[PDB]
């Protein structure tokens, strides 16, 4: 089962992005704080020079159609530690847990990292579960970390370890 | 007893006096700089984005006594880190940073990291008012080994001295 395949997002992949990102808050559960509503070229250029980043389009094996997005970022090599985040299925199984081990192989086979982490909000309870199910473990609640309007959001703040995906 | 007052060019030497090993260095600043400390690496930290760095000042002798940081500040989400905490004058030190935060920036949320060896500081800060959030796990490379750091965290509305 090669379901899908990592490759590098570029430019002519943005306005897909910027089309599946359709509202303010959307763009918060998927990507924090690292834009602006609405997503435009300038941001995404930026994003994708950006060091210690990187930025995949996830391809259907089936169709070759672009289906989601996926990044490593904050990538450590000091501390061996990178961070996924960004991390969308725009149509269509678990498209999902298929992203997620690709990532993963990337940062524990291929950059030999000791650790990886993830956020997510503590509202995502479906995305929560699966991702425990891959092996992520909940660190913590980071409380009301994130404005949202009027409110604040709670981050889960979650990990694993390289001995964790392989022994 | 203490007041926070902006950190100068003249209180570089006696800071990087003070830092006298990469295992201190991490303690006190994490991956913030690199061993040893020295000139440069300080006019760059006092130029960043985001931060205030302040000497720690004995008001009756005026000698200056430490160091403490307010680090991300970040106006979206009204939030900070207290951070590059150096030496009951500790307990002084973060009630007046975080009277800078709560009552002055008026923040929602102020946050701190803490190995998990400095069982002594986690206490002190527990007193104060920081409740852990989690241990995030083998965070910190040390030399051949992995430290663990407690982040700990202040909301507004448990601040009140
Ligand atoms: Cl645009
Ligand atoms: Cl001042
Ligand atoms: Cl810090």
């Amino acid at each position: 089962k090669l379901v899908i395949k990592l490759e590098s997002f570029k430019k002519s992949d943005f306005k897909q992005l910027i089309n599946w990102i359709n509202s303010e808050e959307f763009l918060i559960q998927w990507s924090g704080n690292a834009f602006t509503f609405p997503l435009d070229e300038q941001q995404l250029e930026k994003y994708i020079e950006s060091a210690n980043t990187l930025a995949f389009k996830v391809v259907d094996e089936e169709t070759s159609d672009v289906i989601g997005h996926i990044s490593l970022g904050q990538i450590d090599n000091i501390n061996k530690s990178a961070r996924i985040g960004k991390v969308l299925v725009g149509n269509t199984r678990s498209i999902g847990k298929h992203m997620m081990k690709a990532v993963l192989h990337i940062a524990f086979d291929e950059l030999k990292l000791h650790r990886v982490t993830l956020g997510v909000y503590d509202f995502n309870t479906s995305a929560i579960s699966c991702y425990e199910k891959i092996g992520f473990v909940k660190e913590g609640l980071l409380r009301e970390s994130k404005r949202v309007g009027e409110t604040y959001w709670n981050l889960w703040e979650m990990s694993m370890l390289e001995y964790e995906w392989k022994k």
